[PDB]
């Protein structure tokens, strides 16, 4: 069974959302990636100074997710369910704010870490006033779930309110559910992707202290540097990304022009390494290739590669391999995080969104700062100008901390 | 497609294992059950005098996770990574210490927070002595995908790690996303449960400050109280817990004598309230209904419920109504958090392995303290005395904070 042999009922994409460190808005981000923008600067926190962090670049929103919230919603939401709010509302407009039977509407958000920052204002309160300070509203704000809840909620989704925590893969393996409860029958249409917190002292402390992270500190916007010889690590990027999946049937009953045609997800593991992904990349290229064989394709129609690229020396190295065992080295690849940064948990999703971009304009951005290929990858990475191409099938990858390998198949409509 | 009629591969219990506040054995737990025994206790620790919490009673585990670890594992692991290592040892062994084929094998365990312990470690850390005193390992044991990425690690699952953050209802959850990826076949053998942290004096005053908690501190044993009358809210009782799931042609294969058989699984969602549950009961009834359409059965095959029953009054009733909206109502309901209390993420696991164990000996324990019914529930609860039966087929109910609601569908084998 497959999405070629009719299998699995088709399943479009028609609608996207997304907040990044370029733009607010998904088309201008893209836009400006097109033009080889980087969202990647100096960060002018005050905390930077006060730890003296070794990192001092990230990319932070262009505009803020509490600029577009009062102070009720402030006092009963956590950081991730704001974010989550905002591009759920959004996304609802964007797709003409049908009307859909909730019993047949699910919700699947992924999320690296949830309501931490209540975590220790709770701990805070109780520790300074007692257990009369913890609000009643803590457990519903702190709880990792309570993100794809707000979200259920509040567009009404009863078909699955779900989410998935792979660290890095986390926002496609959320769409990578999404698209199982649709082809299992449990929904027709659904809300999936990933949201993630803001850059702030304690997570450069933590992920510093990895030593995952860039300290080219003086450059900004040439730190992140995918499958070039000079990268020194991952760069924080802050992001948020969700898109309307649903049946062909569903989105042509409504009217719906779809953005491209989510074929397949393929999840592996490598059982390998607690943060280190596996040298071979023999599990990772297995993701693919089951995403594939769901999709009903082979290596050969893939036309594009959506790579991981995280930017450290092994991540792209092991994906490298990954590429080569999925028999996709022939495909354009391009690394996005090289002008977006690393959003973790939302990351796949928004990667996800600029595949169905991609597929939809015919176009792959520049992946920027690859100046010196690495000589032991050899892989077609789009770079200097944005190249226009004849894009029929493309993967997006998703690697995350624990061995979490997600492959997402995408058509263009 | 269901499991009846041969479109999903039969899929069997093969291994169970689960620390409870009555026992490290689940064999030894479960006679406890039968005999009347209960979990809780009047909480001996610091924090309540210190703090003169509202609850004064929970159930610790009888033997502490703790106590099985070295100096390595208590410097490089969170607690519910620590918990996982723990039980996911015990399971092998008892499965027989198999050799599967790592990439046919998968692991799916869901918890509530993860490595939260280690936040407000990490957060007193850097405020104490700034960032270079925060962990290295900081970020793997906090990441909630951290215990099922240890134990995917430690068995070498390399079908897929994943981790379904669900509140109550995650660790049900995990075994359903498990069934899923079997019978969509991407793995033959999967290790599936919850695990979840220990009492503590925030979590409490965080659940009690909703008022969801039992403040009956003068009778612990009595406090529970599913679906009795005079019912007035859940109580902690530490847990975690595993269980073996394969295809019964790869346990056949391996000779393992398998426990029961896990035939369906439904995931809905309310979209009503951010912790109340809907008062219809009616997404929660079609989990449970959609658990049997995949199953290939019907409600008058139930012969068992295996209910959620946190003993809150509101909880209750609304899964009273769902069960009486699956058709389920004259089937016999038992409620374990009566003698075990909650244990959030890793509950539902732990009544998943109670479900087959009352599938396996044909009997189900007595639901504690139900005493006087409840006028509105009018539901068939086991009490008194266990009762003994041929018992076919079972659901076990699982709805939790946010209105998740998760019902697994079990056979005799
Ligand atoms: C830009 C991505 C890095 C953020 S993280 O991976 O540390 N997750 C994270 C999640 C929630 C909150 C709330 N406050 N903060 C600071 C958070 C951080
Ligand atoms: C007995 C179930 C209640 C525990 S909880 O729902 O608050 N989760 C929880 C998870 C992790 C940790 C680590 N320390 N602590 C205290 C934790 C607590
Ligand atoms: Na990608
Ligand atoms: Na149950």
């Amino acid at each position: 069974p497959s999405t070629a042999n009719g299998g699995f009922p088709s399943v479009v994409v028609t609608a996207v959302t997304a907040t990044t460190s370029i733009s607010p808005d998904i088309e201008s981000t893209w836009k400006g990636l097109l033009a080889g923008e980087s969202g990647i600067h100096a960060l002018e926190d005050e905390f930077v100074t006060k730890w003296d962090l070794a990192v001092k670049i990230g990319g932070h929103l262009k505009d803020p997710v509490d600029s577009h919230m009062g102070r009720l919603d402030m006092r009963r939401m956590s950081y991730v369910q704001r974010m989550g709010k905002l591009l759920g509302g959004q996304l609802w407009e964007s797709a003409g704010s049908p009307e859909v039977d909730p019993d047949r509407f699910a919700v699947v958000v992924g999320t690296g870490l949830g309501g931490a920052e209540r975590i220790v204002e709770s701990y805070d309160l109780m520790n300074a006033g007692g257990p009369r300070k913890v609000s009643p509203l803590a457990v519903q704000m702190i709880m990792p779930n309570g993100a794809a809840a707000v979200i259920g909620l509040q567009l009404g989704a009863r078909a699955g309110v779900m989410t998935p925590v792979s660290a890095c893969s986390s926002g496609s393996e959320a769409i990578a559910h999404a698209w199982r409860q649709i082809v299992m029958g449990d929904a027709d249409v659904a809300v999936c992707g990933g949201v993630e917190g803001p850059i702030e002292a304690l997570p450069i402390a933590a992920f510093s202290m990895m030593r995952a992270m860039s300290t080219r500190n003086d450059e900004p916007e040439r730190a992140s540097r995918p499958f070039d010889k000079d990268r020194d690590g991952f760069v924080f990027g802050e992001a948020g990304a969700l898109m309307l999946i649903e049946t062909e049937e569903h989105a042509k009953a409504r009217g719906a022009k779809p953005l491209a045609r989510l074929l397949g997800a393929g999840i592996t593991s490598d059982a390998f390494h607690m943060v280190a992904p596996a040298a071979d990349g023999v599990r990772a290229g297995r993701a693919m290739t089951r995403s594939l064989e769901l999709a009903g394709l082979s290596p050969a129609d893939i036309d594009h590669v959506n790579a991981h690229g995280t930017a450290t020396p092994i991540g792209d190295a092991a994906e490298a391999n990954a590429i080569r065992v999925a028999g996709c080295d022939q495909a354009a690849v391009y690394a996005p995080k090289s002008a977006l940064g690393h959003s973790i948990g939302a990351v796949g999703a928004l990667e996800s969104v600029l595949t169905v971009l991609t597929l939809r304009d015919g176009v792959i951005p520049p992946t920027l700062n690859y100046e010196t290929p690495d000589p032991e990858i050899d892989l077609d990475v789009v770079a200097g100008e944005p190249r226009y191409g004849d894009y029929r099938y493309a993967v997006n990858n998703s690697f995350g901390f624990g061995g979490h390998n997600v492959a997402l198949a995408f058509g263009r409509y």
